């Protein structure tokens, strides 16, 4: 009802449980104006959004219909790493139950696509990817519960032949960027606002694009980052979102008319083929050209909400019992990517630390391009990039380092068990970029 906007279906707990079956196969769709066939699940590009609330039971049965192995990582969601388990190979034409209860105080964006080493960047660029929406409490306070609230599912393609456009030499370095950069799963739609302020949920769920984030003639205001709400609404002219990141703002239209949501030029270190060349630039790509995302239109006589003046309160956390130093470099050439000089083995546990306990992080970019960190099952605190403070207080599960950052993480530990963290250009963790942590 009303005017349609494209937006993956949505599948909610009902009495305390979701329970769904959902498979994980080659589907024929439309698609910027074709057909092509994608990897899926659930039929659709992007996958289900599973909606719950906090206590709920989560029994998702995933159904490989898939001509290869693959499995689920449920990205930023702090269970246990024997259910996220990112060792787990589900082979051809086997299914997989995954249960789990959504903990207590968790709420915000999550969302699932597979881990399975080797083969994570071809699954999900071709299409294997779904939100997870964590209903709160603080939903229901006029300032948000009056807002009209959507999700974007940030997520760009490369078609040849009717299919996913397979990697190159070169994707297995930068990172495989595609040229159809669509919103959940659209060539640039309109979104065509009944309510004067918006709450947009983001999900970049790109194997290796960002997305500097800005609206025409529009701040926006940041409520919540990957892993729970900030304390207060931030306001920001732009946001830059890393891939694996997501955001939730909130948008306050002030006057009627047609107002482009861009992707704005952003230089994340990728590098280009050649060294013969022109004159001064041709080494380096350079900044990606801008994108149109989508175009959002005002509603008549538009009159936006007050901003809500609190949200969360983020907890004290006790001093940090371990400091951990993790170096990130590269050899771009060979596509080979390490943490403290090592590529991934599984059978190797990199960093052994204690349950109920807080570590301190640094993790170090001592490579040229923007590696985003990404640690499974434990959320974290980001204190400081580069010595300076980081702008807010919130959970997180993906810092982004540019070339030489070193960011400060307060890690505390929950479930014990061995779990995996690594890069989110998932080309570079295919490619080595990925540790083994064994908490006890
Ligand atoms: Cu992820
Ligand atoms: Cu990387």
């Amino acid at each position: 009802g009303g005017p349609s906007f494209p937006e993956p279906k949505v599948v909610r707990s009902q009495g305390g449980l979701l329970s769904l079956k959902l498979s994980a196969t080659p589907t024929p769709l439309a698609i910027a104006g074709q057909r092509a066939t994608l990897l899926t699940y659930g039929g659709s590009f992007p996958g289900p959004t599973l909606r719950v609330r906090p206590r709920d039971t989560v029994r998702l049965t995933l159904e490989n219909r898939l001509p290869e192995p693959t499995n689920l990582h449920w990205h930023g969601l702090p269970i246990s790493p024997k259910v996220d388990d990112p060792f787990l190979e589900i082979p051809p034409g086997e299914s997989w139950t995954y249960e789990f209860t959504v903990p207590k105080e968790l709420a915000g964006t999550f969302w699932y696509h597979p881990h399975l080493h080797g083969r994570v960047a071809p699954q999900l660029f071709a299409g294997l990817l779904g939100a997870l929406v964590v209903e709160s409490s603080l939903d229901a306070i006029p300032e948000l519960r009056e807002a009209e609230e959507h999700l974007l599912v940030l997520k760009d393609l490369a078609l040849q032949g009717g299919r996913p456009a397979p990697h190159t030499p070169m994707d297995w370095m930068n990172g495989k960027e595609g040229d159809l950069v669509l919103v959940n799963g659209a060539l640039r739609p309109t979104l065509v606002a009944q309510k004067a302020t918006l709450r947009l949920r983001l999900l970049n769920a790109s194997n290796a694009r960002y997305y500097r984030l800005a609206l025409q003639d529009h701040p926006l205001y940041l409520i919540a980052a990957d892993g729970g709400f900030l304390e207060e609404p931030l306001e920001v002219s732009e946001l830059l979102l890393a891939p694996g990141e997501r955001a939730e703002v909130l948008v306050r239209l002030r006057k009627e008319g047609r107002f482009l949501l861009q992707a704005l030029p952003y230089d994340r270190g990728a590098m280009g083929m050649m060294d013969m060349g022109g004159m001064a630039h041709a080494m380096p790509q350079g900044p990606s050209r801008p994108e149109t995302l989508l175009y959002l239109i005002a509603p008549k006589n538009p009159k936006p909400l007050p901003l809500p003046k609190a949200l969360s309160p983020f907890p004290t956390l006790p001093a940090p019992v371990v400091t951990r130093r993790l170096v990130l470099t590269e050899d771009m050439m060979a596509a080979r990517f390490f943490i403290n000089g090592q590529v991934f083995d599984h059978r190797r546990v990199d960093l052994k630390g204690q349950a109920q306990t807080v570590e301190v992080w640094e993790v170090e970019n001592q490579g040229d391009m923007d590696h985003p960190f990404h640690l499974h099952v434990h959320p974290f605190q980001v204190l400081s990039v580069g010595g300076r403070p980081f702008p807010y207080r919130a959970w997180k599960d993906v810092v982004n380092l540019k070339a030489g950052e070193v960011a400060r993480l307060l890690v505390p530990l929950r479930e014990k068990g061995r779990t995996v963290f690594h890069c989110h250009i998932v080309e570079h963790e295919d490619r080595g970029m990925m540790g083994v942590l064994e908490v006890g």
